[PDB]
């Protein structure tokens, strides 16, 4: 998470956010940040029927989802609802039975998501996690999750604010990332100006007096910067995405044989999923 990036873009780079209806993304592959999507659904097997029904709704609306699951968290995190290892396990299990593709990301899903968008194997990466942009994703989608879908274009953010990726990462770090602390008393809108004018954090600290503006003690901003820039990702060229026919009788055995769901209610969910797979990927 980047503390307050969404509000920043809307204010000083609005030309990057284009608000669209779920219907205009017909026949479109999107990479779905599974951890962030489960976070949404947890608002109890709530995570599983969230993913069951929402994926059907996406598939009926033309969208072809591909979920990407978090792996091992990177060393640096100690600078800053709870998505567990079972939440992930059960969801993966479910998607497997629906014929939806999932991907086990080496580290953080929104980096691997971004990578699919870079390599151009999806249209966009669906997530509210704003640091997916910082991971270099050309297009981010918000609220795919009543509420409009906000499309973010990274080339426009960089174009308006007049910064390359590297500088942009440092802006994000100054806004407040998951990896390190920011410079206290530096507002987000003042952070922009200092990035535009002085380009990088190491420099900004130089033109800042140690008394008035102290940084974190042994501040790992450089390490954060390395992570956002060179993150551990999967190779999308090697990775293959396929949408299979759902295994219905096995899907019952799981949601109803293990997870106390309504059999005929799942039955119809699977039949809509199957029907839309014939609309989306008849092939
Ligand atoms: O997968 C996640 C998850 S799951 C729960 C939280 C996170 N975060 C931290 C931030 C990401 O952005 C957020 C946006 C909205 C609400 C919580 C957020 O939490 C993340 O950065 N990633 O990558
Ligand atoms: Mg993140
Ligand atoms: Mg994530």
């Amino acid at each position: 998470g980047i503390q307050g990036l969404a509000k920043l873009i809307a204010d000083v780079a609005p030309s990057a956010i284009r608000e669209n209806d779920i219907k205009s993304y017909f026949g479109r592959k999107v990479a779905i940040d599974a951890s962030m999507s489960i976070y949404q659904f947890l608002i109890t097997t709530s995570h599983l029927m969230g993913m069951f029904y929402r994926t059907i709704r996406m598939m009926e609306n033309g969208i072809k989802p591909v979920y990407v699951f978090d792996g091992k968290p990177p060393q640096l995190k100690s600078g800053e609802v709870k998505v567990t290892k079972q939440h992930n396990d059960e969801c993966k299990h479910l998607l497997s039975l629906m014929g939806i593709p999932y991907l086990d990301a080496p580290s953080e899903a929104e980096a691997s998501c971004a990578a699919l968008v870079k390599a151009g194997k999806v249209y966009a990466a669906a997530t509210e996690d704003m640091d997916c942009l910082t991971f270099g994703s050309p297009v981010l989608m918000r609220h795919l999750t009543k509420l409009p879908i906000q499309e973010f274009h990274l080339s426009r953010i960089l174009q308006e604010l007049g910064l390359n990726q590297e500088q942009f990462v440092d802006l994000c770090i100054l806004l407040g990332s998951d990896y390190c602390e920011s410079i206290r008393g530096i507002g987000p809108k003042r952070a922009v100006d200092l990035i535009q004018k002085h380009k990088s954090i190491e420099e900004i600290v130089r033109r800042l007096d140690p008394n008035k503006y102290p940084v974190p003690e042994n501040w790992l901003h450089k390490e954060a910067h390395q992570l956002f820039l060179e993150p551990e990702v999967l190779d999308p060229e090697s990775v293959e995405l396929k949408w299979s026919e759902p295994n219905e009788e096995e899907l019952i055995k799981f949601m109803c044989g293990e997870k106390q769901f309504s059999e005929e209610r799942i039955r119809s969910g699977v039949k809509r999923l199957s029907k839309s797979r014939q609309g989306s990927t008849l092939e």
